[PDB]
């Protein structure tokens, strides 16, 4: 599923991401924009052989099981395929664990490089929320 901007903001808010660990909704929308272009089915292979899955490009090295990432963990206790669903629940629940891991949203390199410090509220501007 490719979400619209405000549609994803609303779904993220419904699932409790707005101000989660102190990160406003616009931060989460911005991260999803640059990780996946709002596409739940996005996948990307990393150089190390792990793969990133879904709207927030969650990595198989630590967070989900895809059966093909040697030495990896599955700390969200989910198949990586669950991160590709039109229902964002699994991605949101796993993102909550990731953002709580110690480095906040810096875990998402694209957030650090493209969202951090910017006018992230622009991402939810106009949205009925
Ligand atoms: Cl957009
Ligand atoms: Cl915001
Ligand atoms: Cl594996
Ligand atoms: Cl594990
Ligand atoms: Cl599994
Ligand atoms: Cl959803
Ligand atoms: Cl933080
Ligand atoms: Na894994």
């Amino acid at each position: 599923k490719v979400f619209g901007r405000c549609e994803l903001a609303a779904a993220m808010k419904r699932h409790g991401l707005d101000n989660y660990r102190g990160y406003s909704l616009g931060n989460w929308v911005c991260a999803a924009k640059f990780e996946s272009n709002f596409n739940t089915q996005a996948t990307n292979r990393n150089t190390d052989g792990s793969t990133d899955y879904g709207i927030l490009q969650i990595n198989s090295r630590w967070w989900c099981n895809d059966g093909r990432t040697p030495g990896s963990r599955n700390l969200c206790n989910i198949p990586c395929s669950a991160l590709l669903s039109s229902d964002i629940t699994a991605s949101v629940n796993c993102a909550k664990k990731i953002v709580s891991d110690g480095n906040g949203m810096n875990a998402w390199v694209a957030w650090r490089n493209r969202c951090k410090g910017t006018d992230v509220q622009a991402w939810i501007r106009g949205c009925r929320l």
